[PDB]
């Protein structure tokens, strides 16, 4: 019988591994996207049925642009979905199809984080294991570190949350963790000439949070949006907040948001939808789809990270009346290369 070490970490880091890992919160999600969570388990899901999945909405895609509903039907038996036993909706708009495609975005992250905690035979052969949770913590290859509510940065973080969140429903602020992937100090290296940095938001699903602690936020070739093919950030709490899904931890809501460092370069402004963007204008090094308002930027403060200076906005949002005409009611920020961001913080909401 083998030795559970003492776990390391923190109570509000072991709440926080234990939510990003949390089975149910899996299944709950699953349950979610309409997904059949019995003839689909966490310990079935493929990264083959996955890409199987991908295959028959790229020829739904086609056949948009063998009818809808026998293409529709084949998407249906590799992808099992539950709804009260009738006939599944044939995907027949560019909207049901980009719904799918966004929900097998987040299917593939869970079974990443599924194929993360595989006991490989190398843990098999040791007599002393980790603390589940301190296994799990090291199997992102990513340093958090709790901020102390004195330090500089939490006070600007809280700030930026407080003056750009929701006008009544507030988000409470919980936790404040320094995230340190151990791979994309390197990748950002080769844009440290690139200036314009920008902390924004990333608000995302419960379900994801591992894989982008592991992996980094990433541009997957089924992925797009208002603004086309990037990632996508926001200056505004509250836009970001939109697409916070947490989950229910008691009487409380519990979710997660990011802060990433964004290098800019020269900003390329937008007032219209265009999903078709794969990348900005020539000349340009990311795509603002600008907002009928902004954190007010007399407000902006600066945050020292790794030897750059990166822009904080502190005010509330004001309007833009060059932008008051925009097909945007708050600004989407956009770049169209993984490595101008750096994932700096994560947040714990309530
Ligand atoms: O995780 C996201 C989107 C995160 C996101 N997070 C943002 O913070 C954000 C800010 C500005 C504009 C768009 C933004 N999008 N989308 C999922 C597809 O992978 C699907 C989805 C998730 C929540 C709500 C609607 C759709």
């Amino acid at each position: 019988m083998k030795r559970v070490q003492p776990c390391s970490l923190d109570p509000a880091t072991q709440k926080l591994i234990t939510n990003i890992f949390s089975k149910e919160m899996f299944k709950n999600t699953m349950a979610l996207m309409d997904l059949d969570v019995k003839k689909m388990p966490l310990g079935k899901l493929s990264k083959q049925q996955i890409a199987r999945g991908f295959e028959a909405l790229e020829a739904l895609e086609e056949a948009l642009k063998q009818s809808l509903e026998e293409l529709s039907s084949h998407f249906y038996t590799v992808i099992p979905h539950n709804f009260g036993h009738s006939q599944p909706p044939p995907i027949n708009s560019p909207e049901l199809l980009q719904a799918k495609k966004d929900m097998l975005l987040v299917l593939a992250d869970i079974e990443l984080a599924q194929a993360l905690q595989a006991v490989s035979e190398q843990e098999k052969t040791v007599e002393e294991v980790p603390h589940p949770l301190d296994r799990d913590y090291q199997l992102l290859k990513c340093q958090l570190q709790l901020l102390d509510s004195g330090a500089p940065e939490y006070k600007v973080i809280q700030t930026y949350l407080e003056q750009t969140g929701s006008n009544h429903r507030c988000p409470t602020l919980q936790h404040i963790w320094k995230v340190n992937q151990e791979g994309e100090e390197d990748r950002f290296q080769a844009h440290s000439k690139l200036g314009n940095r920008k902390l924004l938001w990333h608000g995302t699903n419960m379900a994801v949070v591992a894989a982008i602690l592991t992996s980094g936020l990433r541009i997957m070739p089924h992925s797009g949006g208002r603004v086309g093919k990037g990632i996508y950030f926001a200056s505004e709490n509250s836009k970001s907040a939109g697409y916070v899904i947490g989950m229910k931890c008691g009487a409380h809501h519990v979710g997660y948001m990011f802060l990433g460092e964004v290098a800019l370069g020269r900003e390329h402004h937008i007032n219209t939808d265009n999903p078709s963007l794969k990348s900005p204008p020539p000349g340009f090094d990311s795509v603002i789809a600008r907002g009928h308002t902004e954190p007010d930027p007399t407000q902006d403060t600066e945050l020292e990270l790794d030897g750059q200076q990166v822009v904080v906005p502190q005010g509330q949002p004001v309007p833009c009346p060059e932008f008051s005409s925009s097909t945007f009611s708050q600004s989407e920020y956009l770049i169209y290369q993984e490595s101008q961001c750096r994932l700096r913080y994560l947040l714990e909401v309530h």
